[PDB]
């Protein structure tokens, strides 16, 4: 059995929560807290281990952007620090290729990063790679066919409809077709042969719209919209379905979890997080024992 893990997030301040939702039975487990509260982080899994990457501790006692990489082992229910990134990256995106973690973009104070770096678990080492063509914070990241895509975000001045693709064997970024919608702090994931971008902020409104990029056709197509408008949502795939978790709708820090069924093109309410929050990190791995 596999669980959807949600790490960190934001309500009033950055959160240390780690909780795991089991689609098979509707249940939530609270697991070991993050060592450091963080919002605007990303989650990913490599070799059954859950990693929490970047973010920011927004707290009454000060605000600190995170360069941290921390590893959670479901077998032990324990967090362990890994090597830190070259730079703090709040509102980061991440993707895994070939057992390596790419950390993309994000902010450090007023610095909006185009830089990108790659973590090798076997070596506990980060190394910089080619930077993106654009500065992107609140960037959506997905991996399809061992290529890494960076989608939308905020460049320090404008929210972006643009997207680009990183070709590892050439260490090179190239623009792809722009989305039909400006999206920053969207949820971005892969399903089948498509990159999905769900929600985000366009500069004026939180979005419910959802569109997908087909790598073979190089075009974006809208699918059915989510039931909730949301920016700073978490997103993941579990058994061929997209799940979106939390976010901010302009009014409420959402506890809503929705899932998308591509065959019926419908979104439905699935469960509620134990408390409303935005800016979480999400990934899927094995049950704790
Ligand atoms: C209302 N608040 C501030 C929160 O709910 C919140 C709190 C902490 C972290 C984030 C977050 C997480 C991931 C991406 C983003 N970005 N990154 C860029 C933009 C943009 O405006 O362009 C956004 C946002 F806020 F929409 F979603 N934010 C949002
Ligand atoms: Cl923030």
């Amino acid at each position: 059995g596999r669980l959807i893990y949600t790490a960190g997030g934001y309500f009033r301040q950055s959160l240390s929560y780690l909780e795991a939702y089991n689609p098979s039975n509707g249940s939530w487990l609270r697991l070991a807290d993050l060592q450091v509260p963080r919002s605007g982080l990303a989650g990913c899994v490599v070799g059954g281990l859950l990693y929490a990457v970047g973010g920011r501790n927004n707290s009454p006692d000060g605000n600190t952007d995170s360069s941290a990489l921390d590893c959670y082992n479901p077998m032990t229910n324990q967090w362990s620090p890994c090597a830190s990134m070259s730079v703090p990256r709040n509102r980061i995106g991440v993707g895994v290729i070939d057992g390596h973690i790419y950390a993309v973009g994000g902010s450090h104070g007023c610095i909006h990063h185009s830089s990108v770096e790659r973590y090798e678990p076997e070596r506990d080492e980060w190394h910089l790679v080619a930077p993106m063509l654009t500065r992107r914070i609140g960037v959506g990241v997905a991996v399809l066919n061992r290529l890494l895509y960076a989608v939308g975000g905020f460049d320090g001045t404008n929210r972006l409809n643009s997207a680009e693709c990183y070709y590892p064997e050439r260490n090179e970024w190239r623009m792809i077709t722009p989305m039909n919608t400006i999206r920053s702090g969207a949820g971005v994931c892969v399903l089948h042969n498509c990159i999905y971008a769900a929600g985000g902020y366009d500069g004026q409104d939180q979005l419910n719209s959802v569109e997908r990029y087909d790598v073979e056709t190089e075009t974006w197509t809208f699918v059915a919209p989510m039931r909730h408008h949301r920016s700073a949502l978490g997103i993941t795939v579990h058994q061929g379905k997209i799940y979106v978790l939390g976010g901010y709708d302009g009014h409420t820090f959402l506890d809503s979890v929705e899932c998308y069924d591509p065959d019926s093109d419908t979104w439905s309410e699935v469960t509620r997080m134990t408390s409303g929050r935005s800016g979480v990190g999400v990934a899927v791995t094995m049950e704790p024992c």
